[PDB]
C-alpha cells in the first residue's frame, strides 16, 4: 500500500533526474577518474586517499615527487593543482569572504545553506577559544550582509512564517579540549557554558544555530547538552535551533521518541536534521578494539529502514519537533514525501539537506518539485579542506553507497527503490568471539552513570576503611613482625592508607621454607587444575574491579581510567598465561622415527622471587606471580612499599581462589632487607624483577653468585627502564601526534618504563608542533587521583617528588623551559614540564626521570632523528608520526626498541596485542604478555623411549 | 592349454596341495581352540592388545617371582598358571630346551619321514666368554649328535637324494654368535677372526659326515656372511665337501645378484654346496633401521615382490642345479607349488628337491608334502626359556603379519585364486629411496664403514692428513691470516711424540682486533636478509659433505675420536647448520599478534650483537660449528675461540667458513689460551652474547664475569651454558639385559667417556645385580683399546697428558676406597687410560658425585626403585639419565621422578641428534642450552613487537 506509492515517487524523482544537464561519477574529470581507480584497486584506494591526506601538509615540489613515488618540483603543482582542484568542488570557499558570493548564487538558484567552519581537532583551549571567536564573527557578520537580502520564499519561508536566511552548524568538541565522561556534570557544565553564547548571538541576530553530532564517545553527552541549553528561560521560546540525529545507530530511534517528548515539555519546537551518519568504519573500528557492542547497525538496509522510520515518527509530530532529511539517496527521499502526505503536511514545511558539490541532478530535481533545498557548505583552510575531500572520496566509494550503484555500477530502479525492510536480515551489537582465540578484558565506559555511581561508592568504602592494617602471609597464615610502615595517600600525604607489617630476615627464611616444602607437591598438580585456579582470581577480579580500581586510586595514585586498565591488564595476564600453560603441557613430537619415541616438553624450575614495582601495582605483580605459579613453580613475593596494599588484595584473592598454603607467599618489607634475602637464598631458583636499572643490575650481580648448597643457576627476569624518544615527521599528522605525545608524556605524570620522555621533531614542523604542543599541555588538568577529572595524578612518592623537582631545577639552568604548569598542593604534585632545543646528548635526554618531565630535541632530518633516537642506554619502547611509506620503513628497521609504535601514542602495551619489554640496559628476558614469556618460569627436556622389542614396533 | 600358461599350471598344483590338505587330520596354528590361537585373534584385532601381549611375553622368562608376575600382568592389562601356559606355547616351536631333551623328537620326526636342522638359540653374544660357550655348544652338538645318529636305520626318503646318500644330521650356526668384537670398519680384521672361529665347526662337522648350514643374519652382516662362507668352503681342506649351505633372503633386494654371484663361485669351487633361499626374517627391523639412519631401504616393501623374486631365484639356482643345491624354505603353497613345477619344467626328479619348514608350523602343509614324495626337514630350535620365549615373539610377530600367507589362509578366509595367484602379476616395484616429506628436517646420514671404497677414503685421507703434520695454524681476523710467534704445540693424543698442529696463539691486542672487526661487521651483517644468511650456513654444510673424509681423519688424529665418532662429528655439525638455517627461515616470517583491525602488530626477532663463541674439543667440529652458526644465522656476528687440544679442526672450520663466503670480520678466528684471549672477549663491552660449553668451573667463572656491565657497556650480557654431568643409568630387575648391557658398555666407554652424556654410573637393583655386572664385566673385557687411527678401536686415549694424569689419579684414589671390578690392558706410547669398573660404590661416595670425563664407573647397588631414583637424583647434575625396565609403571616412575634434562628409555644415553633429541639440562648442567631444539636459535635473538595504526581520516585498510 504505503510501500508500492513510496516507490512510485522515486520513478517520479528519477525520471525527472534523467531531465537535468553531469554526475561526479563522471571519468571525464580528476575526481571522477580517481574513484574508478580507486573503486578498482583496494590497494590503489589505500594509497590515493593516504597520499591525499598527507599533501597539504608537504611544504616542497621535492618533497611531493618523494611522497609520490614512495605511495605510487612541477609535479607538484601539476599534481596539487588537481588535487586541490576537487576540493574547491565541496568547500564553498576558504574564508567566509570567498563563500559569500557563492552562498549568494545558490540563494539565487533557489537553495539555501548552513555554514560550517572546517578546523582540525581542538587539543588546546587556546584553540577552543579561537574556534568559539571564529564562530561568533560568523554570525555577527553573514547576519549583517543578510540585512540586504531579498526574501526568496522557497527557502525563506515554511508553513508557519518567515525562517532564519542565515544557518550555522557547530561542532560541539570543537569548544573544549578537556571533555571527561568521568566528569560528566563537569563536562556537562562547560560545554554549555562554551555553547550558551552563540546560541545567545545567534538568537538574538534571528539566524539558525545547527549543533551538529560528531562520534558516538560524545553522542549521549552532546544530546543532554543540547536539551537542557534549549531549555534555558532565555532559549525556551526560539525554534531556530536544531540538533543531529545519526540512524545509524541502534539508539537513534529511542533518542528520536526522547526528543519529541522533551519538545512537547518544552513548549517550542526545534529541530532535528536527520543524517544517516559519518563515522561507520570509525566506529566498528574502535569497538572491536575495545571489546565493546557496536553502536552502530552493521546492515546498511537496517540504517535505511531505521531512517525512514524515524522521518516516519517526526513527521507524525510535527507540531512540536520539525525534522530535515539530509540524504542524496532517492529512495529515503521519496519515503520521507510519502509519509508527509500520508499526513496532509504541506510541501512548505519539509526541508531537504545536501552537500554543497554532491548530487547535483538531485538537488535541482528536489528544488524543481518545489521543495526547499539548504545546501551543507563547509568554509576553512586547505589542511582540513583536503581532510574533508578524504571523507566524500571514502563516502562516495563505498560498496553500500547508494549514489555509487546509481551512478556507477548500474543498478536497476527496483534494486535502487526497493524497500530497505523487505529481506531485511538484523545485525547484533555483540561481535562472535573465534574459539580458542585470546581477547583482552574491556575496560570500563565512564559515560555510563551507573559506573561513575559505583566508582564513587567503592571510593567512599575504601577511604571508610582506612588506614588498612597489611599482615605478612606465609602458608596462609598471617603474621606480625612489629616493624610498621605508613604509606600515605599520594594525592593527600597526612592521610595513611596502609600500615604495612614489614617482614624480618627470619620471617623471610620462613617464607622461603613455605615455597620450597611446598613446591615438592605442587609441582605436581596437573596443568589444567592450576590453570583453573589461575582463572578463578581472574573470575575473582572481574567481581572486585570496582574496589580494585579504589585500592590503586587512593594509595598509589593512579587516575581512575588509568586504575581500570590496570585491572584489565591483570585479568588479562592471568587469563593469558593460563592459555599457553594449557596449550604448552602438550608434549611435542619430535623426530618423528619408528621405533623410538622422543617428545620435548617443559618442566617448573623451583621457588620463585617476585619484586614487584608500584606504578603497575596489580598488572605486573599479577602477571609475574601467576606465571610463575601457572608453571607449577612456587613464589615468595616482596611487593613494593609504596603499592602493599594493592598486592595485599592480591593476596587475599590468591586465598579465595583457593592456592594451596605456601604456593605463593606475601613478603611485604623493604627492598634492601627481605628482598636481598631472597634473591641470595639458596633455594631462590628464578627472579622476576622489574624496577630500576641500578637495583636490577645489583640483582644479577648477587644472583650470579652461586651460594653454599645451591645446586643450580639462578635465572634472572628483569626489566628496567627506558628513555623513550616518539619521532615526528615534518608530514605528519599533528593532530593525531600532539594527542599521542601528550598523553605517552604525561598519563600517570610519566611514571611508565614505556614513557615518552624525549621528543624529536624535524626542523621544518618545529614550532607547528611544539606551539601545539605546549597549548595542550596547559591545558591539561592536575587534580587528586580520587577526583575524576585529574589527567595527572600526583607522584608516588616524596623521595620521587624531592628527586624529580630536583632534576627540573638542574635542567632549567642548562636548556630553554617551554612550559611548566601549576599543581595543586596537599600531596606529591609534580608539574608537567617540558624543554626544548636540548641537546641529544645532555643529562636531561640520556637519564630516566620517570616524572611528567619532557625533553624536545631539535632534528635536521630522518637520519639525525634516529642517530639520536639510538643514542641512549636504553631500548625499550619508541614510535615515529610519519605519513612518508619510506621513512616509516626506516623507522621500523632502524629505531632500537623492543616496542615500536607508527603514528599512535607508545604507552598502553596489552597482553597478546603488543607483548612487551626490550633490551640494552632496559632489560634482559622480559616480553610479557607474548609467546616467549611464561618459557622463562620453565626447562625444557626431552624423554626419548625406544619401542622396538624382539623386531617389533608398535605403531604411532 | 596355452604357449607360456605355466602359472595355469603352478595354480593347478596349489589347488592338489590344498585339496589333500582338507584330508588331513592336523591341526592348525591359528584355531581359537588354544591360548595361542585366542591370543593372536585378539592381537590381529586391537594393536594395543597385540603390543601389550607381546611385550608381556617376551618379558616374562626374565620375571623371578610370583608377585612380580601379576605386578607386570596388571600393569600391561597366577604366576604359575602364566607361566605355564606361556611356556607351553613356546614348547609348540621349540624341539627342547638341550639336545638331550630334544633327540627324542628329532627320532620321532624321521619315523614320519621328516628330517630336521638343529639351531642352538642363545641370547646376543655380548662378550668372548658368551662367544667361546656358544663355539664349545656346537662342537659337543655335533660331535654328540653324530655320535647318536651312528645307530639310526636308513629313511631313504630323507637320507637319500638323486646322487646318493645325505648326512642324518644337520646343524645351522649364527655367525654372529661366534664373536663379539665384529667391526665393519676393521673389515679384514673383522673376517679372518669369524672365518677362524667357524674353521673348527665346519671341520668338526665335515669329519663326521654332518651337514653344516651358515645361517643369514640382519643386512648388517650380510655381505660379511658371504664372504665369510665363500672364502670358508674354498679352502684346501674344505674345497671337496659338499654339504655345507648358506641362507639368501629373497626379500633383500640384492639377493638375485648374490645368487648368481654364489652360482659363479660354486663352478669355480668345482664342488657344489648348498643354499637354503629363505624369505627373510627382519623386514620390520630393516625398515626401521634403515629409516632411523636415513640409508636406503634393503628390503621390497611390497611383499608380492619378495614372492616375485622368490620364484625368479628359485629357477635359476634350479636351472644350475648341477653347480649348487637349492633348499626351499617356506610355507606358502604358491611359492611351493611354483617351486614344483619349475622342477618338473627341467626335469629334475623329486628326490633331488628339498623343502624346509619350522617346527610345530604349518602341520596341515608339511603333512601333505611329504606325502607327496618329497624330502621335508624341519628347522629344529633347541635352547633355554629366555631365548625361547624371544623365538615364540617372533612366530606371533609372522604368524599375525597382514602379508602372512598362512594367515590370509587360515584367517582371512581368502578366496584360493587369491592365494594362488602370480606374483609377478601387475607387480608395481619400491623404490629403496624413502620420499622426503616436503619442510621436515632430516638427519644427515653417517657413513656406512661396511662398504669398501668409503674405508678405502678414510685410509686415503689420514695417509693425506698425517703426510701433512704439524698443520701451522694462524689467527684469522677479517679473514686476513696472522702470526703471534707465540705457537703452542698440540701432539697426536694417540702417540703423543707426534706434533699434530703448531698453533698460534693470540695475543690480548689480538683479541681486540677481533672484537673490533666483528663489531663493524655487525653493522651490516645484522641487515643481511635471513634467506641470504641461511643460504651461507647451507653452503657450509655442503663443504662439509664434500669434504667428509678429511674433516673425519682431522678429528681422528688431533683428537683422538675413533672413525665412527668422528664421522657422527661431522654428521652432527651439518645437521646444525641445516637444522638452524631450517629455523631462521621460519623465525624470519613476521608473527601477527592480536588481530585488531585498524592496527597492525607484529612479533619479530632481532639479532643481538658480538658473540663469544667458547667451544670444547670432545665434539671439536659439531659443537663449536652449532655455536657459531646459529650466532650467525640470527644475525650476530662471532669472535670464536677453540679449544687448544682441537684448534687444527676449528682451523679447519674457518677455512670452510671462508670458503661458503662469509663477509670479512661476520666469522673471526682466534685461538689462544682461554684464561688469556677467551677471558678478554668474555669481559668485553662488545660481547652481548657468551656461548660456552665446558667444565662447571669455568662456567660459573664465566657466568660472573658475565654479570659485569663494563665502562662504556650499554647492554645485559646472555650467557649459553652446558656444564657436564654425572649421568646414571637404572637398571631394573626385569631389564633386557642384551639392551641394557650394551647400551651402558657404549654410554661409558665410548670415547672413552669423555662426554658431557657419558655414563659413568649404573645403578642396578639388587635381583638383578649379579647377572648384569658379570656379563658387564665379560663384555668390558672384550672391548678393543687403540690408537684412533686404527680401525678396530673401540676406545682410544684421552684428550691429553693433564687428563690423563688427573683421571689416573681418580683411579688410584678410587682403589683405596672401593672394589675394583674390572681395570682394562692398554697400548704405551699415547694418553690411553684403562677403561675402569668399580663396584658396590656408595650413592654419596665422591667417586659417584665429581665428574671424570674418562673411562671410568660406579656400580651402586640399589634395593628398589625408589633408592634407585634417589640415588640417580643426588648429585649436583641433571644433564642426561636412563632406565632399561620391562614394566610399564617404573617407566612411567621414571619418567615422572628423574630429575633429568635428556631421558632415555630402553636405550643408551649418549648420541644426542639435532632435532631427534634436543639436547641440554638444568641444575648445575646448564642454563639455556637445548641444543638442536625448536628454543634454541632465540637465544641468540631479542623478541621485539612492531604496532602500527593503520586508520587514517576514518579508513583502515582490510588485511
Ligand atoms: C558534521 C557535519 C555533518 N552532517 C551532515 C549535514 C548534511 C547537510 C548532510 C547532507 C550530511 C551530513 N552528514 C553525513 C551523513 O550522515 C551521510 O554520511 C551522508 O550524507 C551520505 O548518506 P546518504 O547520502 O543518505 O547515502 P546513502 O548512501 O543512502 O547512505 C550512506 C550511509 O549508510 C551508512 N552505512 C554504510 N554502510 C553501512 C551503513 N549502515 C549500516 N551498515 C553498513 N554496512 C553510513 O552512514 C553511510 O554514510 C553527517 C553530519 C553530522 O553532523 N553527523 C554525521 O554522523 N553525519
Ligand atoms: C636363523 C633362522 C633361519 N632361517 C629359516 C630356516 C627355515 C627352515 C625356515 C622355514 C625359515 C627360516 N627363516 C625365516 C624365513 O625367511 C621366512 O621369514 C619365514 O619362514 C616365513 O616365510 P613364508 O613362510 O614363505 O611366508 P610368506 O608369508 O609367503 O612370506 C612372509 C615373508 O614375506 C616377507 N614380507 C612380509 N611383508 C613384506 C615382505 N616383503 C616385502 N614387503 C613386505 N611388506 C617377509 O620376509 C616375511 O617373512 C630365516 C632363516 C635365516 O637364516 N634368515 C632369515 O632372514 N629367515
Amino acid at each position: 500500500d504505503i510501500q508500492s506509492q513510496i516507490v512510485s515517487r522515486g520513478e517520479e524523482i528519477l525520471k525527472r533526474m534523467e531531465s537535468q544537464s553531469a554526475s561526479i561519477f563522471s571519468k571525464d574529470f580528476w575526481y571522477g577518474s580517481i574513484m574508478e581507480w580507486s573503486m578498482k584497486n583496494e590497494k590503489f584506494k589505500t594509497n590515493m586517499f593516504r597520499f591525499v591526506d598527507v599533501l597539504p601538509s608537504i611544504n616542497s615540489g621535492d618533497e611531493v615527487a618523494r611522497h609520490l613515488k614512495e605511495y605510487f618540483g612541477l609535479m607538484a603543482g601539476a599534481i596539487k593543482k588537481n588535487v586541490m582542484g576537487m576540493a574547491k568542488m565541496f568547500i564553498t570557499g576558504e574564508s567566509p569572504d570567498e563563500a559569500l558570493p557563492v552562498l549568494k548564487k545558490a540563494r539565487k538558484n533557489k537553495m539555501t545553506f548552513t555554514v560550517d567552519i572546517l578546523g582540525e581537532a581542538t587539543l588546546s583551549e587556546k584553540e577552543a577559544q579561537d574556534y568559539s571567536n571564529k564562530y561568533m564573527e560568523l554570525v555577527t557578520w553573514l547576519a549583517k550582509d543578510a540585512e540586504k537580502w531579498d526574501e526568496v520564499p522557497q527557502i525563506d519561508r515554511d508553513h508557519e512564517g518567515a525562517l532564519p536566511k542565515v544557518n550555522v552548524s557547530v561542532k560541539m568538541t570543537a569548544l573544549y579540549s578537556q571533555i571527561k565522561d568521568a566528569a560528566w556534570d563537569e563536562s556537562k557544565k562547560i560545554l554549555k557554558d562554551r555553547l550558551r553564547p552563540v546560541f545567545r548571538l545567534g538568537m538574538e541576530k534571528g539566524v539558525f544555530v545547527n549543533l551538529d553530532m560528531e562520534q558516538y564517545s560524545v553522542k549521549h553527552l552532546t544530546l543532554e547538552v543540547f536539551t537542557e541549553l534549549i531549555n534555558e528561560p532565555e532559549f525556551k521560546n526560539y525554534k531556530f535551533f536544531g540538533i543531529v540525529i545519526q540512524a545509524y545507530l541502534r539508539d537513534s530511534f529511542e533518542d528520536v521518541k526522547s526528543l519529541t517528548e522533551f519538545a512537547q515539555k518544552r513548549g517550542t519546537p526545534f529541530w532535528v536534521r536527520l543524517v544517516k551518519g559519518a563515522y561507520w568504519d570509525y566506529e566498528t573500528i574502535e569497538a572491536e578494539q575495545r571489546g565493546w557492542p557496536v553502536p552502530v547497525y552493521t546492515n546498511k538496509a537496517e540504517s535505511d529502514a531505521n531512517y525512514e522510520l524515524c522521518a516516519k515518527y517526526l513527521l507524525e509530530n510535527i507540531k512540536f519537533i520539525r525534522p530535515a532529511f539530509a540524504s542524496h539517496n532517492v529512495r529515503t527521499l521519496a519515503a520521507c514525501m510519502l509519509y508527509a502526505e500520508k499526513l496532509n503536511i504541506p510541501k512548505e514545511a519539509l526541508e531537504f539537506q545536501m552537500l554543497y558539490g554532491m548530487a547535483e541532478p538531485i538537488k535541482k530535481t528536489i528544488v524543481d518539485m518545489g521543495y526547499r533545498m539548504r545546501e551543507y557548505a563547509p568554509v576553512g583552510e586547505l589542511i582540513p579542506g583536503m581532510a574533508y575531500l578524504v571523507r566524500r572520496l571514502l563516502e562516495n566509494t563505498s560498496n553500500e553507497s547508494w549514489l555509487r550503484g546509481k551512478f556507477a555500477d548500474n543498478k536497476s530502479m527496483a534494486e535502487l527503490l526497493k524497500d530497505p525492510a523487505q529481506g531485511l536480515t538484523p545485525t547484533s551489537p555483540v561481535i562472535p568471539k573465534k574459539p580458542g582465540k585470546f581477547y583482552n578484558e574491556p575496560l570500563l565506559d565512564f559515560a555510563v552513570k551507573a559506573d561513575r555511581e559505583k566508582m564513587l561508592k567503592a571510593l567512599a568504602e575504601a577511604k571508610a576503611s582506612l588506614p588498612v592494617n597489611v599482615n605478612i602471609v606465609i602458608n596462609n597464615k598471617e603474621l606480625q613482625s612489629g616493624k610498621i610502615f605508613d604509606r600515605v595517600n599520594p594525592s593527600q600525604s597526612d592521610q595513611i592508607v596502609g600500615k604495612i607489617q614489614m617482614a624480618t630476615t627470619e620471617q623471610a627464611e620462613q617464607a622461603m621454607q613455605a615455597a620450597q616444602t611446598a613446591y615438592k607437591t605442587w609441582k605436581n598438580v596437573p596443568c589444567e587444575q592450576r590453570a583453573a585456579l589461575v582463572d578463578k582470581l581472574a573470575d575473582i577480579m572481574t567481581r572486585d574491579r570496582f574496589k580494585l580500581i579504589a585500592t590503586q586510586v587512593l594509595e598509589v595514585g593512579k587516575p581512575w581510567a588509568e586504575a581500570d586498565g590496570d585491572i584489565g591488564e591483570a585479568i588479562d595476564f592471568c587469563r593469558y598465561y593460563a592459555r599457553h600453560m594449557r596449550e604448552l603441557q602438550k608434549p611435542l613430537r619430535v623426530g618423528g622415527l619408528p621405533g623410538e619415541l622422543s617428545h620435548y616438553i617443559y618442566k617448573s624450575r623451583g621457588v620463585t622471587a617476585v619484586i614487584a614495582p608500584w606504578n603497575f601495582p596489580l598488572a605486573i605483580l599479577a602477571g609475574m606471580v601467576t606465571a610463575a605459579a601457572v608453571a607449577g613453580n612456587t613464589v615468595v613475593m616482596k611487593p613494593a612499599e609504596q603499592s602493599t596494599v594493592v598486592a595485599w588484595g592480591l593476596m587475599k584473592m590468591i586465598q579465595e581462589a583457593g592456592f594451596p598454603q605456601g604456593v605463593i607467599n606475601f613478603l611485604p618489607g623493604y627492598g634492601e632487607e627481605v628482598g636481598e634475602y631472597i634473591v641470595n637464598h639458596k633455594y631462590t631458583t628464578t627472579i622476576a624483577f622489574t624496577g630500576s636499572k641500578a637495583v636490577g643490575l645489583h640483582i644479577m650481580n648477587r644472583a650470579a653468585v652461586v651460594q653454599p648448597g645451591q645446586q643450580h643457576v639462578k635465572r634472572c627476569i628483569i626489566e628496567m627502564g627506558g628513555k623513550n624518544a616518539v619521532i615526528i615527521d615534518n608530514d605528519a599528522d599533528l593532530d593525531e601526534a600532539v594527542d599521542g605525545v601528550i598523553y605517552s608524556a604525561f598519563g600517570f605524570s610519566g611514571q611508565k618504563c614505556s614513557a615518552a620522555s624525549r621528543v624529536i621533531v624535524l626542523d621544518e614542523v618545529y614550532d607547528r608542533f611544539v606551539d601545539r604542543l605546549v597549548e595542550t599541555a596547559k591545558s591539561i588538568e592536575i587534580h587528586p587521583a580520587e577526583n575524576p577529572k585529574a589527567y595527572m595524578g600526583p607522584v608516588v612518592d616524596k623521595e620521587a617528588y624531592d628527586r624529580i623537582l630536583g632534576t627540573i631545577a638542574e635542567a632549567e639552568k642548562n636548556h630553554k623551559l617551554l612550559f611548566k604548569g601549576s599543581v595543586p598542593g596537599g600531596g606529591f604534585f609534580a608539574p608537567p614540564t617540558i624543554f626544548g632545543d636540548v641537546p641529544g646528548d645532555a643529562k636531561l635526554a640520556q637519564a630516566e626521570i620517570f616524572g611528567p618531565v619532557v625533553a624536545v630535541i631539535r632534528a635536521k632530518n630522518l637520519d639525525q632523528a634516529l642517530d639520536i633516537a639510538n643514542s641512549t642506554e636504553y631500548a625499550l619502547t619508541g614510535g615515529v608520526f610519519s605519513r612518508s611509506p619510506a621513512n616509516i620503513n626506516r623507522v621500523k628497521e632502524e629505531l632500537e626498541v623492543g616496542n615500536l609504535y607508527v603514528n599512535r601514542g607508545i604507552t598502553g602495551a596489552m597482553v597478546d596485542r603488543h607483548p612487551f619489554g626490550g633490551f640494552k640496559m632496559s632489560g634482559i628476558g622480559s616480553k610479557t604478555g607474548g609467546p616467549d614469556y611464561l618459557k622463562q618460569y620453565m626447562e625444557p627436556a626431552c624423554v626419548t623411549e625406544n619401542t622396538l622389542r624382539r623386531g617389533f614396533a608398535p605403531a604411532e
